[PDB]
């Protein structure tokens, strides 16, 4: 049913069809949008793009959609400038990158989208229901509703079966390490690891913060002690992730330093709820078993 009006962190954002020229500022509408069928409509792609994350027809069509820029900050965050997506005179930009305003484009008539928990303000705890509202947002607004419908019943299905192996607690934490040494920032009850941790059988520690992601020192995270510890990054080397943390002089305090339960994983096997949140789910559950 068009014209379909999303509401995007307060705002209608209306369209009166498809979109057919859509930058992407971030890489979490890919694992729906391929799912979907609707790369075509994307024209533009700026900051990483894993290939972990993607079928191989998917990396080679993303490899051919041009690129704005590749340049992250220490904590993963792409460095664009407003103009530089004006001049491409998209109808719709994925993600606001640091900068980057929905005011800016929304004079010029470009539609802006965020995904829902990473509104800013309150956005409340966060659960699986917002992976398969998103997919069906994605379902209206592609004219995809039958394969968004498909594509939430097989991810329930999954996130079942794990919630079944672990009814038939040790405590976790998920982090954002800093490159060179730093445990940087921590997940709260915001964030899509709160509830991938829950669903796993695990306590997230930070289950009581009512934010998405925020900054720790080592000291925060050595009062908590969680069992177990999720390392996120957007792209770079899994090493000095995990070094960022383990190295840290008086990081062997932590259990899960000690115990080296430690995994560490590309950001949007976690966060924000997309369908690659129950590959995450069923990686730390195969990882740390129940
Ligand atoms: N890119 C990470 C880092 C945390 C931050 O935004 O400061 C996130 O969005 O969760
Ligand atoms: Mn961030």
């Amino acid at each position: 049913h068009f014209p379909l009006t999303i509401t995007n962190c307060g705002v209608d954002v209306t369209f009166d069809g498809p979109p057919e020229r859509i930058i992407l500022l971030e890489s979490a509408p890919v694992a729906t949008m391929r799912a979907l069928g609707v790369l075509d409509s994307v024209v533009l792609r700026a900051g990483a793009f894993p290939p972990e994350y993607y079928d191989a027809e998917t990396n080679a069509a993303l490899r051919a959609i041009p690129s704005l820029g590749e340049e992250l900050d220490s904590s993963g965050h792409l460095q664009i400038s407003e103009e530089v997506i004006i001049a491409q005179q998209p109808d719709l930009v994925l993600g606001l990158p640091d900068g980057v305003t929905r005011e800016g484009l929304e004079a010029v008539g470009i539609n802006v989208l965020v995904q829902p928990t990473m509104c800013p303000g309150g956005v409340g705890a966060t659960t699986f229901d917002d992976v398969y509202e998103q997919i069906n947002t994605y379902g209206r607004l592609f004219d995809r509703q039958d394969r968004a419908a498909e594509l939430v019943a097989s991810l329930r299905q999954r996130v079942a079966a794990v919630e079944k192996a672990v009814e038939k607690r040790r405590s976790a934490a998920v982090l954002y390490p800093t490159i060179g040494g730093g445990v940087g920032y921590a997940y709260g009850n915001e964030s899509m690891a709160h509830p991938q941790l829950e669903s796993a059988g695990f306590t997230n520690v930070y289950a009581d913060v009512d934010e998405r992601v925020f900054e720790v020192t080592l000291e925060d995270v050595l009062e908590q002690d969680p069992d177990v510890l999720v390392l996120l990054h957007v792209d770079g080397d899994p090493d000095a992730v995990k070094d960022a943390v383990v190295n840290l002089p008086g990081a062997d305090a932590l259990t899960a330093v000690r115990n080296d339960d430690i995994l560490v994983q590309l950001f949007n096997f976690t966060e924000p709820p997309t369908p690659l949140s129950v590959d995450g789910l069923e990686r730390i559950h195969e990882t740390f078993g129940a």
